[PDB]
């Protein structure tokens, strides 16, 4: 395989594939001349110490002699430098003892690799000989597919949790409104449907989705940026990693876009070519998930023992050395530095996740060898019980006891890989903060996800310690629409998703009393809507009320009017003896005087609220009194011109008759308009029958006919002081008010029309009275 | 590599993949002893038939002398069974020269794979060596990077611009509620993702999705059916192949659901393990994209040659020769049999849409190889304008003529491979029939995608050909929610997406006269919504016409009085001598006529339209006349009880200077009332100043009460035929007209309160001209 490689012999031989470059260089092979070797350009200091976790575990359990005794574990470990080409020449390598025996140390199991497509393309070649490979970063669900990737195992957490939880952050802070970026490989396309389904399975809407790669020409960068700027919302969800998202990040830096929170996958949350203090007023604020981290006590001095001449087995160990001092054994260097005397991310951690996962690995590949060491001859996973010979082990075997797999880790937890392979494990939510001391961008823990509480529960963050964009301690507003005041409700606006609407106001008489309201609910019957339609107030309810000051003084001018019949009915009593009231029919007259009294309390009737009986009781009190009170002025008349008692009581009990026809017929009834005014109930009353009420009036007044052109017959007559002209000018009164109101009882439907009939009733009765009787009363004075 | 294969020597060999079987048996391994190579289960005669078009194209150019003089073209083919796995041992067979020269004859170019899987694979490794793979099937979009897949070409489009194809027939059909099914691997689900974008930036709303495979669990493919099931659209857009979706498509037939109409992929829209007659309830009616048809002169000949025995370099025939006649060489077979007796796909085609691309593929590498071949010396591709030696050609020199190859096809076209090896395409597009007289699924054209096109003219179909369901000749309903007509406006569903909607009807005073209309339009002042919403009529004006019934009557009544008034008056100029007219004032009673006649005038100013002169005219007319009118009765009782014209005078110009004064200050105007009624608009009068009003009122009943008060007091005196009392009588039915109108004043604000005021003038002038003058008519009779 390829020249710069850490190999070490041994009895048993692990792969190793490590990016310590962060990728070749990017140039278009001409093809003119035979292609050579491509050559990758970035050194990655956190690659190698990934290397030195893999070599330090090696060493370690080759030191102990309860793991593996007696047996020597060996390594060839080779750079991929983040490409698919050079990790399939080291898989390759790997397997040529296993080609020479399909179509060099045999490879019992392979470390790594790194990104999700080079840990797809190297697990096909793996898988094809059954070679167990456990990777320490690749966590695409893709390599979850056992049919695919029969002899693949993860140290690290599957992607699809990650996903749920950047979905249940956005839920937690209340967006609805956020923007995709995802890396255009195996890691950033899943994870992005994943995170896809979970929003919308949570009312997100998502304005943009895009693709990038560190391969992107500028003209896709710039389209990825114009749609950036172009959106509103500012919450964008980054599935990628440190290279594929560099040049997008370096291109927002230039155009210097400010506001955007990101939200960050783990396999950049902690990347050093993204966290640089020169882009932190762009990627500042930055909210991302680590790993758990873990302890490997030790790793730190062996990490500081590094050395070019004496790492005689590291062949990575040269282009460290030339890369962290930038010499050449260009100054040239003796080699006597110290590592502690420049900082590269090699020392400079304060977390081992992603080299733990490596750590864990090792061991368990060891620890799969070791149950195949101290197996029991008739206890065996093979065939009839029987156990693999670990002087003569085979990768298939090894494989197969990594999927039997429980074993204690030294910070005392269990591992153990699923049917798929997968390990699963906790999340810590980070978020990016600047340092004040030094400048550096510091990652701040925020919170936490964990993946074995259930649904609903799994998220835990202190907003306190959350610095939005770095600075700030407001949580911004990452919603299409503003949520609007209660009084108007939501509204489509076409070819936009849910997220965003146009709330418009209640129509008049629905209520909207919720933020967000979809439809404005309508209020009842009896009800009506607010003013500003942000609650529903009680239809008012009028009518001719006792207490309201008109209906006051209607009541008193009939209290006036029955206490003027009274008195005059006290004096014609008291002084019945005298000539004047002896001309008269004093009989007569004390029954008109009651008939009077009877119409002043049926003009009572009209004032007040409305009832079956109120409404039963109106026209048919003051016909019967006025008729009766016509009829006494009637048979005056004839006397004027025991019987008359009968022609009263013909009169009278012909408009009873008819009373109770219709009574009998079609009662009137109270009724509770409400189409005459939205916002008021009108009580009022159905007559019932109008021919009724025709046939009532239209009999009270032919008697008033027939009275008035008597009375006219013999209006020069002086009798009983002329008493004739009186009773023709209380009738002409009469005549003249009723047909005075009858602009008043047209089309004035409300509250008023009782007051008409109040007065118009008070009216005609205080004429017939003065009329009649105010001449005698001046009489006797 | 494997044993099963098709081999043939040559100066120059060509790789081959093709799945002559559909897949592999389903031993998923415990590992308990050492895993065996897996066995293919299910025979492909289609995937025999691209394997003889490879050997015929092959065979084709080796009898050709054009092409490739004197150089013999040899295969090394292989069977994949659309397995990585295998395709994998294939390809490291191929590259085995290399693999010695990087850590058996040589491979120049491979021909396939057919999965994008599997393609992506093979590619991996034949791009590490720089070796030309042109694929006939595999049509993925991520097989376009050329960072990663730097030696693979196609001859078969890319499917980008079908998953915009079937965003375009969703939309020409009208559809926006539809499913999607994905295979989950590297065809279905960049394919759907990119139909995802394509149909969500065309307003196409997608209920679900869904991803399948062929090693799919039961609850896997129940949880999908219940989806579909669960659903309510009924266009499905399945991107998948025949081995992928039968699964789903057997427990679909199974609970037997129909309705369904599916947009099917080109990898499964013309796939026999899917278009089977008993799946016809189901799957019928299928429209579906094929691949331009190519014509192979003499292939049918050659297929139909194949024999066992014959074919000594076609490994495959054996197994073929098995299954075609179900014998062995289970009955025993002599080899004598018919291959037009049995029907498989392998003759029962009707276009080589695939084995087309297959042959395609041979000829862009033997005329890459020919353009080596035909290379001047200074005009090379090479290096300083170098050439390939074809005698020791090696496979990325190929690949360099590949990328730069224009050859001509025996149909006449021109192919060409862009920068990512692509090769641009027109689609077919067909519907599934049922065949009447056999029974069998019928593909037919119903039409076309031209991809050379403009945007929006490259699909057409022939709606008229497509039978929906396999049987219906009406479009099927899949919209989420029904356009509901006009009147009514779309409304919010919470938690839904933007094409379901509950549409309410537009309230009082808006219309909405458009289907799906987003919000009802309130349309201007003078207008008013519809009964049903759909549009909104003219506001009815309201006030007192001339037309009117009514207006006539009221114009009557006033040409009466005039009338009258003019006929007292001749009366009195022509008998002046009479000693009547000599005792009362006949000038003033000239004066006093002319007032009535003004005032009368007066009245007919109220009927009418209203305008700004009309209001300005209306009150001060009536007030001035009526009030001359009086003065003329003061002096004529002042006489009764020179200097009566200055008393007049007087009075008249009180009241004129009032109105001088408050049409100087606020002139009366007219104004459209808009708020007393919704739907009516009443056109009536601002007084402008109501205290004026008040004076004016005031004045006109305060030299009221003097003239009622200085007749009274000379009531009983005789003279002029003892005037005094008809005046009293007069003046006494001018206050019970004014006062009785008083309740149809109050609130009656609408067309009637100009007719009540009217009839208050004209009663009011009638019984003063009456009273006046009808006694003195009377005596003159
Ligand atoms: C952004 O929009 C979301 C969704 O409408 C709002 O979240 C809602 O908040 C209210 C009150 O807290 C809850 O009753 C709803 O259930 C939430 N809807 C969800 C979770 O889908 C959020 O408040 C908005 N943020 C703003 C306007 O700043
Ligand atoms: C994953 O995280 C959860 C929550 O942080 C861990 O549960 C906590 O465990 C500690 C002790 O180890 C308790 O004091 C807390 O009360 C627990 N919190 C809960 C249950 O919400 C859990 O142990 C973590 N898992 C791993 C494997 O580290
Ligand atoms: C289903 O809904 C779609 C909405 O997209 C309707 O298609 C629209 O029809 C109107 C007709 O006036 C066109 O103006 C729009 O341009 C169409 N929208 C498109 C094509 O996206 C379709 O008519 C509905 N089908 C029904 C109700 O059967
Ligand atoms: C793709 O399809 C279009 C339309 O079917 C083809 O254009 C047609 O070409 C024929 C002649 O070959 C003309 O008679 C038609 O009028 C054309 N139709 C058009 C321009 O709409 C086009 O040639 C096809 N491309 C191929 C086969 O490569
Ligand atoms: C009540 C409303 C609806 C109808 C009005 C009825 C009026 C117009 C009718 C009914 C009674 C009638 C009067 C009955 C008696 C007399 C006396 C007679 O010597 C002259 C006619 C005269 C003066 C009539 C005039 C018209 C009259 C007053
Ligand atoms: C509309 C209603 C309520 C109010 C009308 C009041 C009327 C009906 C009353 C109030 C004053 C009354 C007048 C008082 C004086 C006279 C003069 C006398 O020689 C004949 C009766 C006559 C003419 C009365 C007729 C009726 C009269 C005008
Ligand atoms: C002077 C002559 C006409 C006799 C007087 C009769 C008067 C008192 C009565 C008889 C008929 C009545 C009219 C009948 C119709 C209406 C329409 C109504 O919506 C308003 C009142 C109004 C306009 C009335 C006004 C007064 C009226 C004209
Ligand atoms: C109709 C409503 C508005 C008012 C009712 C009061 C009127 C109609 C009543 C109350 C007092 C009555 C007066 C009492 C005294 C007299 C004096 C007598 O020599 C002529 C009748 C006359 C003048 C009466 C006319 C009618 C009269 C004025
Ligand atoms: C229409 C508006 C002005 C209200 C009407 C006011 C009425 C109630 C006033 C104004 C003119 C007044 C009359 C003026 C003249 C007389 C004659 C006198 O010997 C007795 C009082 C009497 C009969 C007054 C009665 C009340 C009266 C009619
Ligand atoms: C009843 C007798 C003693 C007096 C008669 C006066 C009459 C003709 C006049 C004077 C004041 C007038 C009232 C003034 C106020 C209103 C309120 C209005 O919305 C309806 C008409 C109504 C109810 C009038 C009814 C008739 C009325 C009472
Ligand atoms: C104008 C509206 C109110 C209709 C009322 C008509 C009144 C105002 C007019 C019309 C005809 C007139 C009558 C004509 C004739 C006479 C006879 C005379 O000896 C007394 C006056 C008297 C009785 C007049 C009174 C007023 C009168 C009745
Ligand atoms: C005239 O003498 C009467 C005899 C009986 C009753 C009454 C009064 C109490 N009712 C006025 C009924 C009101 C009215 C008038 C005209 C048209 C419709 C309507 Cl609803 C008067
Ligand atoms: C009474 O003698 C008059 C002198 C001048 C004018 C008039 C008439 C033409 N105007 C009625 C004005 C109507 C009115 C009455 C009371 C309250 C409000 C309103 Cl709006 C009469
Ligand atoms: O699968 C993948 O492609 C990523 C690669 C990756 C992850 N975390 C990282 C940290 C540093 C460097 C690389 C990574 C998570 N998985
Ligand atoms: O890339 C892929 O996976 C599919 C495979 C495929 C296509 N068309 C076919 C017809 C028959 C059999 C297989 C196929 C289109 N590309
Ligand atoms: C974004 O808006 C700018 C300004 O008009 C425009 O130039 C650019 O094309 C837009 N990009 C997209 C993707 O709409
Ligand atoms: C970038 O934008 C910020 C505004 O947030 C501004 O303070 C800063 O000066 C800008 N930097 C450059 C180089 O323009
Ligand atoms: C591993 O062993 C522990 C006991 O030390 C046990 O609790 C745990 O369940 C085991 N793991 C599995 C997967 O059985
Ligand atoms: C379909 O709907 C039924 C009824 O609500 C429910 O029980 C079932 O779980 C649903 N299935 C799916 C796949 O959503
Ligand atoms: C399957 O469905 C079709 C169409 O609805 C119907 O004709 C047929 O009888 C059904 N068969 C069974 C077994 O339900
Ligand atoms: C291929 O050659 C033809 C002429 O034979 C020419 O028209 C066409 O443009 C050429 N294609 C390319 C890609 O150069
Ligand atoms: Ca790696
Ligand atoms: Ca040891
Ligand atoms: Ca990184
Ligand atoms: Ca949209
Ligand atoms: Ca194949
Ligand atoms: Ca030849
Ligand atoms: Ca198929
Ligand atoms: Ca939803």
């Amino acid at each position: 395989g390829p020249d710069q490689r850490a190999q070490k012999k041994g009895d048993i031989i692990l792969g190793g594939l490590f990016p310590i470059h962060f990728g070749v260089a990017a140039k278009d092979q001409d093809l003119k001349s035979r292609p050579e070797s491509v050559e990758c350009i970035r050194y990655n200091f956190r690659g190698f110490r990934w290397l030195q976790a893999m070599i330090f575990a090696i060493e370690e359990i080759n030191s102990s002699p309860a793991l593996l005794p007696n047996l020597t574990l060996g390594y060839r470990i080779f750079d991929t430098c983040n490409t698919v080409s050079k990790a399939l020449e080291a898989t390759l390598s790997f397997v040529a003892q296993n080609k020479i025996d399909s179509l060099i140390p045999s490879t019992i199991a392979v470390v790594g690799a790194t990104g999700s497509g080079v840990s797809t393309a190297v697990a096909n070649l793996l898988g094809l000989f059954y070679i167990p490979q456990v990777s320490y970063a690749s966590s695409s669900r893709l390599l979850s597919n056992k049919n695919q990737f029969k002899s693949f195992l993860r140290t690290i957490p599957n992607d699809e949790h990650q996903a749920t939880a950047m979905a249940d952050i956005i839920e937690y802070f209340r967006w609805n409104w956020v923007g995709t970026i995802a890396a255009d490989d195996d890691y950033g396309r899943p994870g992005i449907e994943k995170f896809r389904e979970e929003a919308e399975e949570r009312d997100i809407c998502i304005d943009f989705s895009e693709l990038i790669s560190q391969y992107s020409d500028e003209e896709e960068i710039q389209h990825v940026v114009e749609v950036i700027q172009n959106s509103t919302a500012k919450v964008i969800v980054v599935f990628s990693s440190g290279p594929d998202l560099e040049p997008l990040i370096k291109e927002i830096v230039r155009r210097n876009i400010t506001g955007k929170i990101w939200l960050a996958s783990e396999a950049w949350a902690s990347s050093s070519l993204i966290a640089m203090p020169q882009y932190f007023h762009v990627v500042g604020g930055t909210i991302g998930f680590a790993l758990k981290a873990g302890q490997i006590p030790g790793f730190r001095e062996f990490l500081k023992k590094v050395h070019p001449r004496k790492s005689v087995h590291n062949g990575f160990a040269k282009e460290f050395w030339e890369e962290t001092f930038n010499c050449h054994l260009r100054p040239l260097c003796t080699g006597d530095e110290n590592i502690s005397s420049v900082e590269t991310p090699y020392i400079d951690y304060t977390h081992l996740r992603i080299s733990y996962n490596v750590y864990l690995a090792v061991y368990s590949i060891a620890h799969a060898l070791q149950d195949i060491y101290t197996c029991l001859p008739g206890r065996g996973l093979f065939t009839n019980g029987s156990c693999a010979d670990i002087k003569k082990v085979e990768a298939w075997q090894v494989l197969k006891h990594l999927r039997h797999l429980n074993f204690t880790n030294n910070m005392g937890e269990q591992v153990t890989f699923d049917e798929c392979g997968d390990l699963v494990g906790n999340y810590s939510i980070i978020n990016w903060h600047l340092s004040p001391e030094d400048g550096s961008i510091v990652f701040k823990e925020v919170g936490y996800y964990n993946v074995y509480a259930k649904k609903g529960e799994r998220l835990f963050i202190n907003e306190e310690k959350i610095l939005w964009s770095g600075f700030s301690r407001e949580v911004p507003f990452s919603n299409c629409s503003r949520d609007c005041l209660a009084g108007t409700r939501k509204g489509i606006i076409e070819g936009e998703p849910t997220c965003c609407f146009e709330c418009v106001e209640c129509p008049d008489g629905e209520y909207s009393d919720e933020t967000d309201a979809s439809a404005c609910n309508k209020c009842p019957d009896d009800f009506w809507s607010n003013e500003n339609h942000t609650s529903c107030i009680a239809k008012e309810i009028e009518f001719l009320s006792w207490t309201e000051p008109f209906g006051i003084a209607l009541t008193l001018f009939a209290v006036l009017g029955i206490f003027l019949t009274a008195f005059v009915l006290g004096v014609f009593i008291k002084f019945r003896n005298t000539p004047i009231v002896k001309a008269t029919n004093r009989e007569l007259s004390y029954l008109l005087l009651f008939s009077l009294l009877c119409c002043f309390s049926s003009s009572l009737f009209f004032i007040g609220e409305p009832q079956d009986w109120t409404c039963r009781l109106r026209q048919p009190a003051f016909g019967i009194s006025f008729v009766l009170c016509i009829s006494c002025i009637l048979v005056k008349t004839n006397r004027v011109l025991n019987l008359q008692f009968l022609l009263v009581f013909l009169c009278t009990f012909m408009q009873i008759v008819i009373c109770v026809i219709w009574l009998y017929t079609a009662p009137p009834s109270s009724y509770r308009n409400q189409e005459l005014e939205d916002e008021i109930i009108f009580i009022t009353c159905h007559e019932g029958s109008l021919m009724a009420l025709g046939f009532l009036i239209g009999y009270t007044c032919l008697l008033a006919a027939i009275c008035f052109f008597f009375a006219f017959k013999s209006r020069k007559l002086p009798e009983n002081f002329n008493e004739a002209k009186f009773i023709t000018f209380s009738m002409l009164i009469f005549f003249i008010v009723w047909i005075s109101f009858i602009p008043a009882y047209a089309s004035t439907y409300g509250k008023f029309v009782s007051a008409v009939e109040v007065i118009a009733i008070l009216a005609a009765s205080f004429g017939l009275l003065a009329c009649i009787f105010f001449n005698k009363i001046y009489i006797i004075l």
